[PDB]
């Protein structure tokens, strides 16, 4: 029931460092990483451990912060845009799979808050 984890390497990628994918890691996956409702999202959703059968029937391009964890410190993204699209990703992930006033939202929607917050403003 559950895919293969979305890859955090590919050898025919190019690779890039910036300013704003090391502080994207060091800044801000690192604080929402901490915050008391970013457990639900360090790691791919297990299908079989939550007993969520159809979650890969509904989300077909899933995201979690341990794959973005993995991917910055890879340096697999080529821009910061790339990274902040998996963010997005995964926040928009959640919104589809349930709905609107469930915990796992409101938790999403907290994440969501605080990322925009962090990524109002990044190095040059
Ligand atoms: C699949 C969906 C989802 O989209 N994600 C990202 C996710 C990640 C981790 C968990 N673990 C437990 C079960 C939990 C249950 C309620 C409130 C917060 C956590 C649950 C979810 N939910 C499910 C609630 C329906």
């Amino acid at each position: 029931m559950n895919p293969p984890p979305p890859e955090t390497s590919n050898p025919n990628k190019p690779k890039r460092q910036t300013n704003q994918l090391q502080y994207l890691l060091r800044v801000v996956l690192k604080t929402l990483w901490k915050h008391q409702f970013a457990w639900p999202f360090q790691q791919p959703v297990d299908a079989v451990k939550l007993n969520l059968p159809d979650y890969y029937k509904i989300i077909k391009t899933p995201m979690d912060m341990g794959t973005i964890k993995k991917r910055l410190e890879n340096n697999y993204y080529w821009n910061a845009q790339e990274c902040i699209q998996d963010f997005n990703t995964m926040f928009t992930n959640c919104y589809i799979y349930n709905k609107p006033g469930d915990d796992i939202v409101l938790m999403a929607e907290a994440l969501e808050k605080l990322f925009l917050q962090k990524i109002n403003e990044l190095p040059t």
